[PDB]
């Protein structure tokens, strides 16, 4: 059944929560964003009202085949009254169209749901610091003090710097990047433009990063792979076996391949730097894994808790077991007791 952290006590809301047929009492649906573990369930037989930002809007016409008088997209940072209740949706940096949710309850309660986020000081000077937020319904994710991670910025910088060296060295190297869902689109745009590529993909994949309203994209991408040396393939083909496969497929084009495997988290965070990664090769083959996170580090997570000081913390993640539950309570109750809230 519908689990209780899904649920906007006061409305007929939830959140995410579309494999689970109707949910009794439940008059809107919000949709945070357009990853497979939220929109579950989603497709052209859906008949209940579907709230959501305009490029998650996209997505589900497009991708998902949803009919558009079901499809509801809200403006950023504007105050909307849905089914008489006032709400605003806030970016998340997370995947493109990702957002948080303000819930402006009959009460007076003021409820935000961040969705899926990556915490960040530049939330602080959002329209949430207007007012004090009652509830918070948290991306849990990363919430243990062994995940660190770098930022966005120096994982990019260390990408671009080494495709640019490898392809400078040998013209006849290819590059090729993973993925399996939208998000990390800076990863293979930054690459391909220092190397004054476009990047090119699958026609499924192409669809997908049109509906994204990324500027002057039709710049950037394109479906014909031989005009291209920045190649996508499905994070499944991202290793020697498939990369040699895709190397043949080339036809002599190309002698050498360097990969890229964004990940989330592994272990080897917690010892190297991003100066220090070493890829795994084999033979003409290279696959570097380098974290590129969208989701907050345990840093990042406790900085935007102890900004907020929320009255009450409901975890959306990690809370399948009682050990993880447990830690996690820790930690808010540390938070607070160091913050004074
Ligand atoms: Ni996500």
């Amino acid at each position: 059944t519908c689990p209780f952290y899904k649920k906007i006590p006061g409305t007929g809301f939830t959140v995410d929560a579309f494999q689970y047929g109707v949910v009794e009492g439940c008059t809107a649906y919000f949709l945070t964003h357009f990853h497979s573990d939220h929109y579950a369930g989603l497709s052209k037989h859906f008949t209940f009202p579907v709230y959501c930002s305009e490029i998650t809007g996209n997505l589900l016409k497009n991708k998902l085949h949803v009919q558009e008088q079901y499809i509801h997209p809200l403006p950023l940072d504007t105050e909307c009254i849905v089914n008489g209740v006032k709400v605003v949706l806030l970016d998340a940096n997370h995947c493109p169209g990702a957002v948080m949710i303000l819930f402006y309850l009959p009460n007076g309660t003021v409820i935000l749901h961040t969705g899926d986020f990556r915490a960040d000081p530049s939330m602080e000077r959002s329209l949430l610091a207007d007012q004090k937020v009652h509830m918070l319904y948290l991306d849990t994710t990363y919430c243990s003090p062994e995940y660190t991670f770098p930022s966005q910025q120096e994982v990019i910088r260390f990408a671009i710097n080494t495709a640019f060296e490898a392809v400078t060295l040998n013209p006849h190297a290819l590059v090729v990047c993973g993925t399996y869902s939208i998000g990390k689109e800076k990863v293979f745009l930054a690459i391909a433009d220092v190397l004054g590529s476009k990047v090119g993909m699958s026609q499924e994949k192409y669809k997908t990063l049109q509906c994204l309203n990324i500027p002057e994209i039709n710049s950037l991408i394109t479906t014909d792979m031989c005009s291209s040396l920045v190649h996508l393939l499905p994070m499944m083909q991202i290793n020697f076996k498939g990369l040699q496969s895709h190397l043949k497929k080339c036809g002599g084009k190309y002698n050498q391949i360097l990969a890229f495997r964004p990940t989330g988290w592994t272990h080897s965070n917690k010892f190297t730097r991003i100066a220090d990664v070493i890829p795994q090769t084999k033979g003409n083959i290279s696959i570097y894994g380098i974290p590129y996170s969208e989701h907050s580090s345990y840093l990042e997570m406790k900085r935007f808790v102890q900004w907020l000081k929320p009255q009450k913390i409901i975890p959306t993640v990690n809370v399948g077991t009682w050990k993880s539950r447990s830690t996690m309570e820790k930690y808010f109750r540390e938070w607070k007791l160091e913050a004074g809230y």
